[PDB]
């Protein structure tokens, strides 16, 4: 961790004497979601370049959403950047002090479950990390028990409130497809998987796969956050060596597109539940 | 690694200079098991921070312990720390030098295998080292031959003879609960694992799960070491949703606690057959 | 990555001026298969360490194999070593940049399919990169597109058209043992497996375990080169407690000899069809 916990006051500081927004949630938008700051009210946008310490792109949006104080990330960071886990979640810990209590994490991922369908939208129960198995996690270090303890637990990371509300709320909706669930795994990138890890992950017990989300959901877990998210399923991933086609950005970024409306229409709505 | 072999022959002679002392086994102390320590007679300690090149904490402590000339890790190093392997495990080729012959690994760890329950004690048969899976080893760099060979065996990593006088030992004590025995696999931490990760875990085969003891094991393998250990099993895993609790340290250092003299007492005697 | 663009041109640049050799197939030589280099007519050797920028060993030969223009690497660099991805894969992108279009890759590995026996060959049909789900990946840092995208696809790195033309190949050799086909996994090493991670990998669905050429694989298909590799299986892993041995390089350098003329043999036919 190359930053001090007073570098962590500064740049909360700065923001608090930036703007009259108070954030009670924070939001953090994955590839192809970041319109979701465009609904907004009485917002006020700072490039991640002007922010002190803030790790470079990027916009982060403080703003009033269905009637809840929010900070919204446009855009965040991956391991697979070249930044270490310590710098893809010190905006986490800056939301802790800023008096942020709830942490919304949504991510673009590839279908392991072969029950999901292209724009389905999975909400994440729980959780794998990979890269955590071998030691690379945003802990570690010396622990600063000013933020939490030397071992957090994970078993509850998502809050199991939420999740009910959650499913009430896409019941509202009126949704034809059903609102998905399972376990998201996290390995490093940036490459798509081949059809032997594709298969193994599956057995693994993972029903979804991306490349982000684990790290800032640890980071919110060990400072006292709430945690919510979920995933937009982006694409089926090939399981065979029949392989009809192979995994693509370009087709992620379109499954974002014809989803966006939805995905930002049950973001706006769950905030009412808090 | 960022030792060189002097740095080692340094620490040793320190050692060899500031003591009459000259043990046959090394033993290094997991959390909650340092009371160990005390049965020894004729004992001389050094703090950690008074020894060159040792890395910062923590006491080493000399001794004769059930007729064996010994020296103990009262607290050890962890990956989670942010030490890389090659100072969790400067101490293993230090003894080496010191004219070491058997090392004795102990540590806490949560139980996987459902017959396992708190308090029971698992002698490790073998592991399974995830963080080496991604080149994470305190043998990563280039070989030192004046320690071992460049690509060593571990498939007999755990002494079988010693395991026999284990159990044989364990026998002649008259204990109710079986001396369980079982694979023990290592991942970073410093958090706790998730449902989804303990499922996974047990199903690679694993029984127990830790953060600490494989590094070391290997190491000693490579200079050529005799190794024997065991873990305290100090919680049972949550394994389903319906989680009636979560991990804590402190039921593990609870737990150290009220098996305390029974492990202390099973290491004096195992001394005996060496 | 510590190489920049302009360090992969100037290296390019200087071999093009010391040989009139042209290249369109590259291929990198694992442990015990160099004697390959010595089948090349109109043969030009540079000792890595002659070549601008190249890691420290290790021989890079040019020259006519079977009536094709080749360039070959007597010797690899592995992450054992201490080399991080991008240092391990140098010779990849430069070899683009010099005009290679196919790249073959070659290795020894342990046997963890119960069909195979030692001295097999194994056409590699796919891989787990197991450094990669932590994030060890030649790719990771800034994406460079003069080389390729952000995130290239890997079901289908082995071309498959290269599998086909190696069985006929295979057939016209009129060998009596198969020839056979497989998923190779790779891990950091330097130590080899125990038995608890030997049944845990072939339960993930690898057929052979080793520790290179997946990250050359990797950095090969980003910046467009066909790909076909194979693995000589060397050893066949300790599966079970009743390990009447114990892997060890010696045996692993024997059987690369014992290999060594038909592996050689088969190679040079399939330069034909190309
Ligand atoms: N590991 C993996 N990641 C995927 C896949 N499909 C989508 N992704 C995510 O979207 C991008 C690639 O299009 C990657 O970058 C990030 C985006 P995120 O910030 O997680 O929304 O995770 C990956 C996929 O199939 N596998
Ligand atoms: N991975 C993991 N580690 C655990 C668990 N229970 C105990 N531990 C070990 O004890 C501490 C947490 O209470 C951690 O720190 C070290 C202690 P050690 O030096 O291995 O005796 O390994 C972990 C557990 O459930 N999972
Ligand atoms: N992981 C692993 N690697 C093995 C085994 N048998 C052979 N190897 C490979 O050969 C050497 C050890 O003898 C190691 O170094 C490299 C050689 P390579 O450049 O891949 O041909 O991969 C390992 C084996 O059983 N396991
Ligand atoms: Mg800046
Ligand atoms: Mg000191
Ligand atoms: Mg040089
Ligand atoms: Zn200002
Ligand atoms: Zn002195
Ligand atoms: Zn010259």
């Amino acid at each position: 961790n190359g930053y001090t916990y007073e570098d962590y006051q500064d740049t909360a500081k700065w923001l608090l004497s930036h703007t009259e927004q108070r954030p009670q949630v924070a939001v953090i938008c994955g590839s192809g979601l970041g319109g979701l700051v465009n609904k907004l009210t009485q917002a006020q946008t700072f490039d991640y370049s002007e922010i002190p310490n803030f790790p470079e792109s990027g916009r982060l949006v403080f703003g009033i959403l269905n009637g809840r104080a929010c900070v919204m990330m446009q855009g965040r960071f991956h391991m697979y950047e070249g930044y270490p886990f310590w710098k893809v979640t010190f905006p986490v810990r800056v939301f802790r002090l800023l008096g942020v209590e709830t942490l919304v994490v949504t991510n673009a991922a590839g279908g392991l479950n072969p029950n999901f369908e292209v724009g389905d939208i999975m909400l994440i129960r729980d959780h794998i990390n990979l890269p955590g198995f071998s030691g690379e996690n945003p802990l570690r270090g010396p622990n600063e028990e000013r933020f939490g303890v030397r071992f957090p637990a994970m078993s509850d990371a998502y809050d199991r409130d939420m999740r009910q509300k959650a499913h009430s709320t896409w019941k509202q909706m009126g949704e034809q497809r059903e609102l998905q669930e399972g376990t998201y795994v996290m390995l490093g990138g940036p490459n798509f998987e081949t059809v032997a890890e594709c298969r193994l992950l599956r057995n693994l017990g993972a029903d979804a796969v991306g490349m982000s989300t684990v790290p800032e959901v640890i980071v919110a877990r060990h400072c006292g956050l709430r945690v919510f998210g979920f995933s937009l399923i982006t694409n089926k991933v090939i399981m065979d060596y029949e392989s009809q086609g192979k995994a693509n950005h370009e087709e992620v970024l379109e499954a974002g597109k014809q989803a966006a409306q939805k995905l930002e229409q049950f973001v706006s709505l769950l905030m009412a539940s808090i």
